[PDB]
């Protein structure tokens, strides 16, 4: 580039390259004369080649070239054993592992970790050689969560980063374009090839008017979440824009984008402006501010541009939303929710008030929380419900503890857990409740859907703003309005809390904390990984079985799954996170939480050969063991949520060739191309109720698989009639060698010694 400013501290070789961008924008401009958007002028100015990519929403597939690659411990580890088996010999672009997944949170803080680091020795030593020897640079165990820890050093304004989690999207606060994948896309880029992306339709949110008193960001996502609903954002990026925009702080606009991932939205943005500038100042970064300034026209939307769908939603009318309990879509505002809560049956009284992870830990979120703290303090008050804080990284640590707002909210009665996921993916040893309660919990997180947290069914879980979880902790009930109603303080009197005033950022610098990072040697030529042969924590991939040339004929149906089919339902995390880099020990859970339409159950499907009800798993593999192919049957937005690729192996490994639904999700589907299985779609979703348990189905027309071309598929039924119904698919070339060679690597390996 003609200015030298590197992409980050840990990486001060490896410079910005917005001369880049700009010539893609310029290329891609001309060819398509009209305004571009902010997602589509980042996206577009990262196409391999902008000349001659063709672009269309929601129709052509990017093959797109990102920037860097950010996995987490929990996914990182099956997108390191797939890059070992490519044989390639170091990592092509900037990647690093973040360890916040497998700690548990059970005593708090240190205990937790030290625990951790015991009970999982095997795999944070496996991904750190892995790291040294490939070249990723590796976050240690209680250093932070994945994407503040990508916030606060790796994202900028123009990047475009792909990480194995969900909630990637949170980066769109510093006005990047960060999307989630499963693990062997990241292993695409990360191997030095394009990654494609199904090219977006864009939904335009403006933001107008300005926030005040209790209202936050996160009651901004709330809102549009409840607009959109969860099938909402499905192959769409969503755009935040207006004046409103400017009265969000750099760590609110991250909060917004973050759960953006809750209404299916490939990611979300906002455009470069001084919110972003002061956050890139203070966290070490002024020169990339300095940097983006003078590539300001290409960081913020054209005049005039279009997009497919725009909400508006004004700010200084907005007022504080608290959303669930089983869904984040079911939206209500805080004055109103007690009132629900005695029609609809939800408990009251308030067990555990969770704040933080990376959704809202900013420095702004643990003092507004605190500035409630303090007041309920000066009388005599503590919260009435068990309180947790999960600072987001080891800096938002060591800087609110030095800045007094961690003493604070352990005086009310606050433990602060390790800078790590923990109750946000359900890593909690919880004891308050005998399992089958039913209680309310109430967190700052993103996701509530049933049992996430606790893997208590019966949880009701409700997601608000830190500030609104602190004043609902020491209320003890969802019956308090912070806004309007009294608290009785120990002293007798009545006062009523007063709205969180609070710094955005440090008056100071931040402090960062020790130890935190583990550079990799462009040395140790002699770095080596080694998985024991019989370590039940980690094994070694072997390749899926190649395509066999004919058509896919009587296919048992495993399970016709009614209802939504989560990828917790298809894979589970909970004890299960133990084994993500073992694939048969994981496969023992394969879609033990689905409901079965035969019976209304999870997990006792009924096995055609001895007509037994068991368990999934175990008929997957006696089906497998006895040459039999099988296929799943789904209803809508099927693989819903979680982004891991473990929802798709496990089906492969097996004996499963294809799932047929009226709808998948976006991660879900391209992971289960990327294993060799197939992905299919009702032509008429009402398809769906002509297919029993009982039937055997024939695919037809492999031999002349071709975009576009829909796929034939014979229904079998026992009684001798056949019926002939259309399945779509959204495969393109690249998509059918894919499947053609037994999965994704099995292709990546056939371009090299085949
Ligand atoms: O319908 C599809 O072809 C896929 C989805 C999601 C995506 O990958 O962007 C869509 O285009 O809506
Ligand atoms: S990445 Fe963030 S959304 Fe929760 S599971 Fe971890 S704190």
């Amino acid at each position: 580039q003609r200015a030298k400013v590197a992409m980050s501290h840990f990486e001060p070789h490896e410079y910005i390259r917005y001369d880049l961008l700009e010539k893609n924008i310029d290329i891609v401009r001309k060819r398509l004369n009209r305004p571009l958007t902010l997602s589509e002028k980042i996206v577009y100015g990262h196409l391999d080649d902008p000349a001659n990519q063709e672009i269309e929403r929601g129709k052509t597939y990017l093959r797109l070239r990102p920037d860097r690659v950010a996995m987490q411990d929990a996914t990182a580890q099956m997108a390191m054993l797939q890059f070992i088996s490519s044989g390639l010999p170091k990592v092509a672009v900037p990647s690093t592992i973040h360890c916040d997944h497998l700690i548990e949170a059970q005593l708090g803080g240190e205990k937790d970790l030290r625990r951790a680091k015991d009970i999982n020795q095997e795999v944070y030593n496996f991904l750190a050689t892995a790291g040294a020897k490939y070249g990723v640079g590796f976050w240690r165990p209680g250093s932070g969560i994945i994407h503040q820890i990508i916030l606060e050093n790796y994202a900028y304004p123009g990047v475009l980063l792909i990480g194995t989690d969900s909630h990637t999207p949170n980066g769109g606060g510093l006005g990047g374009i960060c999307i989630g994948v499963g693990g062997a896309d990241a292993v695409d880029v990360m191997a030095g090839i394009p990654w494609e992306l199904k090219c977006p339709k864009v939904i335009g949110v403006k933001l107008t008017g300005s926030l005040s008193g209790w209202t936050s960001p996160k009651d901004v996502i709330l809102k549009v979440a409840g607009i959109l609903t969860v099938k909402g954002g499905t192959g769409a990026i969503v755009e935040y824009h207006g004046p409103g925009v400017d009265s969000i702080s750099c760590t609110g606009m991250a909060t917004i984008c973050n759960m953006g991932a809750e209404i299916g939205a490939t990611t979300s943005v906002f455009p470069y402006n001084h919110r972003m500038k002061k956050y890139l100042s203070k966290t070490g970064r002024a020169d990339i501010a300095n940097l983006a300034d003078e590539f300001k026209d290409h960081l913020v939307p054209d005049p005039g541009c279009h997009y497919d769908q725009v909400i508006e939603i004004n700010l200084s009318e907005l007022k504080p939303h608290i959303n669930g309990p089983f869904t984040p879509d079911l939206a209500h505002p805080v004055a109103e929710v007690g009132s629900v809560a005695e029609k609809e049956g939800w408990p009251l009284d308030i067990r555990v008030g969770l704040i933080g992870s990376c959704t809202n830990s900013s420095y702004e979120d643990m003092g507004r929380s605190a500035a409630v703290a303090k007041q309920a303090l000066a009388h005599g008050l503590k919260c009435k419900s068990q309180f947790t804080i999960t600072p987001g990284s080891e800096q938002i640590r060591a800087t609110i503890e030095r800045d007094g707002y961690a003493q604070v909210l352990r005086d009310v009665g606050g433990i602060v857990l390790a800078n790590a996921c923990g109750p946000c993916i359900g890593q909690w040893d919880r004891k308050d409740i005998k399992k089958g309660e039913k209680n309310t919990i109430v967190t700052s997180y993103n996701r509530n859907f049933t049992g996430r947290n606790d893997a208590n069914p019966e949880t009701h879980a409700f997601v608000t703003s830190p500030e609104i979880v602190t004043a609902l902790a020491i209320a003890g009930t969802l019956k308090f309005n912070p806004e309007t109603d009294f608290l009785t303080g120990k002293d007798g009197k009545k006062f009523k809390l007063e709205a969180p005033d609070a710094d955005e950022l440090p008056r100071a610098e931040f402090d960062p904390g020790q130890d935190t990072y583990q550079h990799p040697p462009k040395d140790s030529s002699g770095q080596r990984v080694d998985v024991s042969p019989t370590s039940q924590r980690l094994q070694l991939l072997e390749p899926f079985d190649k395509w066999d040339g004919k058509d896919l004929e009587d296919l048992q149906i495993l399970i016709k799954v009614k209802g939504k089919c989560t990828t917790d339902h298809i894979s589970a995390a909970g004890p299960w996170l133990k084994f993500r880099g073992h694939l048969d020990n994981i496969s023992n859970n394969l879609l033990i939480g689905a409901i079965n339409i035969e019976n209304r159950k999870a997990n006792s499907v009924r096995n055609a050969v001895t007509q037994e009800f068991g368990p999934v798993p175990d008929t997957a593999r006696y089906y497998k063991q006895h040459g039999i192919r099988w296929v799943v049957i789904g209803d809508e937005n099927y693989g819903e949520g979680s982004s891991r690729e473990h929802s798709a192996l496990e089906p492969r490994h097996l004996g499963g060739r294809a799932i047929i639904t009226k709808s998948f999700a976006r991660i879900h589907e391209t992971n289960l191309k990327k294993q060799g299985l197939l992905p299919l779609t009702f032509a008429d979703p009402a398809d769906y109720n002509k297919i029993h348990p009982v039937d055997k189905l024939t695919i037809q027309g492999l031999k002349d698989f071709a975009p576009g071309k829909p796929l034939k598929c014979i229904i079998k039924h026992p009684n001798g009639t056949q019926e002939t119904i259309l399945l779509n698919h959204t495969f393109n070339e690249t998509q059918i060698e894919w499947f053609r060679a037994g999965s994704a690597l099995n292709r990546m390996k056939e371009l090299q010694q085949k």
